[PDB]
């Protein structure tokens, strides 16, 4: 299928467009091209500082009668500096206003960690440590629940939560909505078998981010492993007469995951969509999973001491 069923009864397209690091100057066109070749899910975030430009793309294609809103699946994320209960609605309404939407299909707690509230997205002390806020996961969740109850969002979830932090919400006394989705880093070098096992066994859909290894991540090192340049994957792709990326995208799809590859390059936006016309074999799958090195690209070492930092646990 092209969409997966969420616990709120809605269907989420398994392929969406990533927008982290998509420059404002270029993401409007990115989103317009994506919608034209068939993407219906867009992954956004206030912290990406481009939601206005996404918004412009979406409104235009609506008005062009290319798509209707009910066909779109728009995701955004509550940033760490807005975890306080009194800050959540405003944060959501800023995103809705930027995107020019009257609701979000899915809204996620971006990271489990709260940061000191203020203008700066990554507030630092004088020694380079990120300054936390005195917020906890459960209170933030209750604020997320309100947004559903108020019709601002159809569904809520989490992102970058380890299985203990997921359990905390699941077991929350007086829980109103279970998380629909957990959006985590996932690719052949970080295959997340245990967390995916956990999440799926709980009826929680897993979305795979940085499926191509985020080669444009601002802290990349030349010596870092590169999925897109991996000769082993290239060979699997050539066998299927597909590109390396196409394979890297088809891989999470065959694990019953949602996947959200990012591009602002029109030809790669279309390339990345052409993944519904082939299947990776059982061996292929097995082979890609064996490349796991539990290697992640998205972490924040300056925040490792946070009580809620997620990657100290095994999964
Ligand atoms: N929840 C979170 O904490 C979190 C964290 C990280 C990412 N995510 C989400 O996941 C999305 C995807 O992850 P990502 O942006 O980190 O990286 P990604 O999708 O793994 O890779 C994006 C990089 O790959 C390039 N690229 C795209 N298609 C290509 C192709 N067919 N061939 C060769 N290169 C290609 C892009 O180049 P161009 O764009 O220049 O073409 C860009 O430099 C993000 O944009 C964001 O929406 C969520
Ligand atoms: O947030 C995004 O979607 C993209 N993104 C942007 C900047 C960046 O440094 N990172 C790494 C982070 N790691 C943590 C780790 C934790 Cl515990 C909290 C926040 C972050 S941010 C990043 O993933």
């Amino acid at each position: 299928a092209s969409r997966i069923l969420l616990n709120n009864g809605a269907k989420m397209p398994i392929l969406g467009l990533g927008t982290w690091k998509s420059p404002p100057g270029q993401v409007t066109e990115a989103v317009k091209v994506a919608i034209d070749v068939g993407y219906r899910h867009i992954d956004c975030a206030h912290v990406y500082q481009n939601e206005n430009e996404v918004g412009v793309a979406i409104q235009e294609k609506l008005r062009e009668q290319v798509v209707k809103r009910e066909e779109l699946f728009i995701v955004s994320k509550l940033w760490c500096t807005y975890h306080e209960k009194g800050l959540v609605k405003g944060a959501c309404q800023k995103t809705l206003s930027d995107l020019k939407l009257d609701y979000l299909d899915l809204y996620l707690i971006h990271w489990p960690t709260g940061f000191k509230p203020g203008k700066e997205f990554f507030p630092l002390d004088e020694s380079g440590n990120v300054v936390p806020s005195d917020t906890n996961i459960l209170d933030t969740w209750a604020a997320m629940e309100e947004l559903v109850d108020e019709g601002l969002v159809k569904a809520i979830g989490i992102s970058n939560f380890n299985h203990l932090q997921v359990e905390m919400i699941l077991n929350k006394p007086g829980l109103k909505y279970k998380p629909a989705v957990n959006q985590i880093e996932c690719h052949p070098y970080l295959t997340q078998e245990k967390l995916i096992q956990y999440c799926q066994s709980k009826g929680i859909v897993v979305t795979a981010y940085s499926p191509l290894g985020s080669p444009d991540r601002p802290w990349a090192k030349p010596e870092d492993p590169s999925l897109l340049e991996d000769p082993r994957i290239k060979a699997i792709a050539a066998k299927h007469n597909k590109t390396t990326a196409q394979v890297l995208i088809r891989f999470p799809m065959q694990r019953n995951l949602v996947v959200i590859p990012k591009s602002v390059t029109p030809e790669r936006i279309a390339e990345n969509f052409k993944v519904f016309d082939f299947e990776l074999s059982s061996q292929d799958m097995t082979t890609l999973l064996s490349y796991n090195r539990n290697w992640r690209v998205c972490a924040l070492l300056s925040d490792t001491s946070h009580k809620d930092y997620p990657f100290h646990e095994e999964f």
